[PDB]
């Protein structure tokens, strides 16, 4: 079972940096920051133990691993583990997405944030990497704009991201707490960011909001993520755009904003051939990896090994990787199929 699908050549589109960083990490740097008197860690340590996970508690949690994370060294070591970790379970494909931080106190501006991610990447040795332009991987780079955010600060978001492009930046996206911020204050950087060619993924419909989700799908980003709270409307409208879906399992399920996998919208999407792709979001935060998630899906719908790695390859054209990438792709998915029956 979970033998063959952690051999699974696998495409992940949806992992935030600051989400993903390993356990003993965490507990590393709080012990650190501890040691320097910037943190209680008694009292870190016990939030990271205890908190629920839930939707509001999720964003406490961020706010807390981002004072442990916050500096240029931790960016590119953190940035080097997560890319490790996946190319471990054969992830031949990442986008990882981040929010490039501003912290005036250490020199740290959004441009030198993502210098250290470069850093990071330049740092992997464990296996092989391609982010310009023994396991392999593919790295490219997604730049998170927070909804706290203001449009001027967006926007610098993007004319980074465009700055960029040469080392793998390929698209942008919208993230952070779902409850905070109007899409108005978004909508204008996001259209400097797609006329100039960068791809564009939403997290659309986290909580119940359909003015919101109405705006975002007539956008027509080029993919969304979540899309839990969607009503018919926005689903014909979806499915009618084509637009694909981040599937976020556990993280939709922990966070109570699905009620369970035998209803999750993954399901009716895969029986009516819209695309999706199964995504962790934050596999530190909810204690996964992509590999658990496949294997989720492939119970929940009773997948066979040909239609799991028929799903698996049809990620491939909704990557934002250049197009010589996604050829690769198809050649490293066509080679493997004959294993996968
Ligand atoms: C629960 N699902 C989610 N919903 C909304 N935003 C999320 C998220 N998971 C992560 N983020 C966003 O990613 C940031 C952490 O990584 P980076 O600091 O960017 O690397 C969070 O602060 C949040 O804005």
């Amino acid at each position: 079972h979970m033998e063959w699908i952690q051999s699974l050549p696998k495409i992940e589109l949806h992992a935030h940096l600051n989400g993903s960083i390993r356990d003993s990490t965490l507990l590393e740097l709080a012990r650190v920051l501890g040691e320097k008197g910037v943190i209680v860690f008694a009292d870190v340590e016990h939030v990271i133990q205890k908190n629920d996970r839930s939707l509001v508690e999720v964003f406490k949690l961020f706010d807390l691993i981002h004072k442990l994370t916050t500096d240029h060294k931790t960016v590119t070591r953190i940035t080097r583990e997560v890319v490790e970790d996946f190319a471990l379970e054969n992830v031949v494909y990442l986008e990882l997405r981040t929010t490039p931080k501003r912290s005036d106190s250490i020199g740290m501006s959004k441009r030198s944030y993502m210098e250290a991610v470069i850093q990071g990447l330049r740092s992997v040795s464990e296996v092989d990497i391609d982010f310009v332009t023994r396991k392999k991987i593919y790295v490219r780079l997604l730049l998170s704009i927070d909804r706290r955010e203001t449009t001027e600060s967006a926007m610098e978001t993007v004319k980074l991201a465009l700055e960029m492009r040469d080392v793998g930046v390929v698209g942008i996206d919208l993230s952070g707490n779902p409850l905070v911020g109007e899409w108005s204050t978004f909508l204008p950087a996001l259209q400097y960011a797609k006329d100039n060619d960068l791809h564009i993924t939403l997290h659309c419909g986290e909580v119940p909001n359909p003015k919101e989700i109405q705006a975002m799908l007539d956008f027509k980003p080029h993919r969304i993520g979540h899309a839990c709270f969607f009503k018919d409307e926005d689903w014909t409208k979806l499915k009618s755009f084509r637009i694909p879906v981040e599937i976020c399992l556990t993280s939709n399920i922990v966070t109570k904003s699905i009620s369970s996998i035998d209803i999750h919208h993954f399901a009716d999407l895969y029986n009516a051939k819209h695309p999706l792709i199964l995504c962790t979001n934050d596999f530190g935060v909810f204690s996964t990896s992509l590999s658990n998630e496949y294997a989720l899906a492939v119970r929940s719908l009773g997948l066979s090994k040909s239609e799991t790695f028929a799903l698996a390859r049809a990620a491939i054209d909704a990557t934002f990787a250049e197009d010589e990438v996604k050829q690769q792709l198809r050649f490293i998915f066509d080679s493997a199929s004959p294993e996968h029956v």
